[PDB]
């Protein structure tokens, strides 16, 4: 069977409550994407040189990070090994919650996951099935060139090598946990929720908040960095020579507040953004729940303004 969510359908309603995203759990990947259950890859953020150029080391010193998507049962093993209850409505990748709630704001991005409610837990684990380019080195060179290692309690860009938070994250009547890569810290952790200290580096072209692509983008950015409770992004700002020339220090929460002046009617906004998501986890929650636990479906988005949740038999 077939059941369709329509983005533009939804009522509306005030924006859910959110709650502050809470780490549970957390965790390292080595350079050869091994699992290390510890924080040996948590680096600090550190401004690198204005005018350092994110060609350098393209492409010999870059080792292109693996291009198939990781099992969710990843994060199960993580938490179950730690001994950590999973008492949530969804497990997923941060990265496939950020997919349905701006793919109202992306139409050309077309995406599918599959969904399973696991029969012991009663949670709806979602993850994909179904990189390399100069463009993505420069991204990657640039959180390189911008984060210092641990080295008192303790060059190649492998974006294999990583840290990864998992956090409770409650979106109106919805309970999730997600897990998401983080590109560092701006100052020593928390041994105090440690979200807010965390850093998002992102690499730009600069143009005007006029401009409808750049609001777009820093929506995404936004978006990707309130799941996980991310306190700062920290874009640098790069010529088309891949120079980088600016830095600007952005608080996530300041970005919708920055975006209001620019918004022109009938634009999607943070608010507006919310409401649909939570009506779309309630449409995927209660769709599941009509199936036996261990049925397979497909949540799919591929352009028009709707998602599509397909059983698969
Ligand atoms: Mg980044």
């Amino acid at each position: 069977m077939l059941r369709e969510f329509s983005f533009y359908d939804v009522p509306p309603a005030h924006v859910p409550p959110v709650s502050e995203p809470l780490e549970i759990a957390c965790y390292s990947l080595s350079r050869d994407r091994e699992l290390l259950l510890d924080d040996s890859k948590l680096s600090y953020y550190y401004p690198p040189p204005l005018f350092s150029d994110l060609n350098t080391g393209f492409p010999n010193r870059f080792h292109p990070p693996k291009s198939d998507p990781d099992p969710i049962s990843i994060v199960k093993d993580v938490l179950m090994t730690k001994g950590i209850q999973m008492n949530s409505s969804f497990l997923t990748w941060r990265g496939l919650i950020t997919k349905i709630m701006c793919a109202p704001l992306d139409p050309r991005n077309h995406w599918e996951t599959y969904l399973v409610m696991d029969p012991t837990s009663g949670i709806i684990m979602m993850e994909e099935r179904t990189n390399q380019d100069r463009m993505c080195y420069w991204g990657y060179k640039f959180e390189a060139i911008s984060t210092l290692p641990e080295i008192w309690d303790a060059q190649d860009v492998v974006p294999d090598e990583q840290y990864c938070s998992i956090v409770k994250i409650n979106i109106g009547k919805s309970k999730l946990i997600l897990a998401g890569e983080v590109d560092c810290i701006w100052d020593k952790k928390p041994c105090e929720n440690p979200n807010l200290h965390y850093v998002e580096l992102k690499t730009s072209k600069k143009y005007p908040l006029e401009n409808y692509g750049m609001r777009k983008k820093l929506l995404k950015y936004w978006a990707q960095s309130f799941l996980l409770g991310i306190g700062r992004i920290i874009i640098g700002f790069r010529d088309d020579n891949g120079i980088l020339i600016e830095m600007k220090e952005l608080f996530t929460h300041q970005i919708p507040k920055m975006l209001r002046p620019y918004f022109k009617p009938n634009d999607w906004t943070p608010n507006r953004l919310l409401v649909v998501l939570e009506h779309a986890l309630e449409w995927i929650k209660q769709t599941v729940k009509q199936h036996p636990p261990s049925t397979e479906f497909t949540l799919s988005y591929t352009g028009g303004s709707k998602l599509v949740l397909r059983q698969i038999i």
